[PDB]
């Protein structure tokens, strides 16, 4: 009776806080659960470099795979693209475990204010673009439909959620390069902004630069594309 | 630049391993070295509670992360590494990939260890730190492969530029190369620490339990059965 819980939701929506609260209640019910997410490995490097992301991603999948043989796993990650949620569901599929996607939502104004209170580590402008561009889960594939959609500005009943997940766990389980380029150019942009401490007008400019660059890319070799993106930001 | 190296920390709780790791990782990265800091607490602290049955998973997961990382990055192993068997296991990972390694032994006076502990809410009982201090075998006491590359006094300022220089020099060199008792010693200590913390034992109950453990370990001298019995003993007591 092991299940895979897949969080999804934009930066600052409260994934990690929700993960820790849910884990506490599950363990109260004598469920063995582990919270795993890419930041565990990413933040173990003293700096960020794009070449680290492959190791970060694989390491995170490996831990989840190993963990899910013996424990419930809560995947604490933005999981912005359907391709990521697919990779995770395929881990559950490998071991015939049930899974539940839990989509955490909040308005853009809430995410911005939360970002501001945590020291605006990711740029506000970047959260705004992510918000505009986000394809909400379940809008394409039936396997991607959320088990729960949770408004994190309203009271959340963790006992009820726990009850529902343990019920689900007893049920019979039923079952991109463009994404990488999109994901890493965004991270590169955020890092440059933070590194070079760009002003608000410069921030708008580089976010717009990225948008234009990606239109050109679309209308590919990832490493060449990302290297050129870096060179472009430097040039600009 | 050139080569990859495994850096193995060792030292008692509160000595400053995690702080040292972050400072060292920063100076290595400043020199364009790709380095990652990995320790068993990454995985241990991802569970909402501690249970002894998690530890084998925690151990194996951590070794697998270290193994996978060392293929591409310097790795700083941020763990107490209280037993020489642990330092052996880590060295065998370096050996498997023919990578240099360096044990860095961090030290401080019992005095300072306790003050630091206290300064963090006594997350581990002071009495337990004391007992670890007494029973600790310093690296290199027995095997030459176990000898510290550096011994750092954390009671004093640390020259990280000097340390980075020495490690980088080491990394260009040509590399040269029961635990059931450790497991029981280790988990009974953790169980004791957990009981003290969760039943808020007073100072005197703490001493009895610490002594209870040593007596127990003398009598016992497979791990699951023995550990279940130890828990039963503490409950009974
Ligand atoms: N349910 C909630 N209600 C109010 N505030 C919250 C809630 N959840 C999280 N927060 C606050 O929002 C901020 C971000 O929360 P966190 O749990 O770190 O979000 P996250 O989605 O995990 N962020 P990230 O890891 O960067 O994508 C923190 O400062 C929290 O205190
Ligand atoms: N060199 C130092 N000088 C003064 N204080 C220090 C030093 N190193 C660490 N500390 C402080 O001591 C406390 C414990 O440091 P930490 O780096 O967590 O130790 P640790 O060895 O990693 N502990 P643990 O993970 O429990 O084995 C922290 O509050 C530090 O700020
Ligand atoms: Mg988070
Ligand atoms: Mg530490």
């Amino acid at each position: 009776d092991i299940m895979l819980i897949i969080l999804t939701g934009l930066p600052g929506v409260g994934k990690s806080t929700f993960s820790k609260n849910l884990a506490k209640i599950l363990s109260k019910n004598n469920i063995d659960v582990i919270v795993l997410g890419s930041d565990l490995i990413r933040e173990s490097f003293p700096v960020w470099k794009e070449k680290y992301e492959e190791f970060i991603k694989k390491s995170t999948y490996r831990l989840i795979d190993s963990a899910l043989k013996n424990y419930w796993v809560i995947v604490d990650d933005t999981n912005y693209y359907n391709s990521m949620r697919r990779d995770l569901i395929n881990i559950a599929k490998k071991y015939n475990k049930n899974y539940a996607i839990i989509y955490l939502k909040a308005s853009l104004d809430v995410l911005i204010r939360r970002n501001i209170e945590r020291g605006e580590k990711i740029p506000n402008e970047v959260i705004k673009k992510m918000y505009e561009k986000f394809d909400e889960p379940g809008k394409k594939y039936k396997w991607d439909e959320p088990f729960l959609i949770i408004d994190t500005t309203k009271d959340i009943d963790f006992n009820e959620i726990a009850k529902k997940l343990i019920e689900k766990s007893k049920e019979i389980p039923k079952f991109n390069i463009s994404d990488k380029i999109d994901k890493e150019t965004r991270k590169i942009v955020s890092e440059y902004i933070k590194s070079k401490k760009l002003d608000k007008d410069k921030i708008k400019e580089v976010v717009e630069l990225r948008k234009e660059f990606l239109k050109k890319i679309k209308k590919v070799d990832a490493d060449r594309v990302l290297k050129e993106f870096k060179d472009l930001l430097n040039s600009y």
